[PDB]
């Protein structure tokens, strides 16, 4: 399916 | 940044 996206580590 | 998306494990 969906794996990940935007983690938050940078953004 | 971008982390992941669609892996290929299913799709
Ligand atoms: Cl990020
Ligand atoms: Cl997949």
């Amino acid at each position: 399916x969906i794996s990940x996206x935007i983690s938050x580590a940078r953004i």
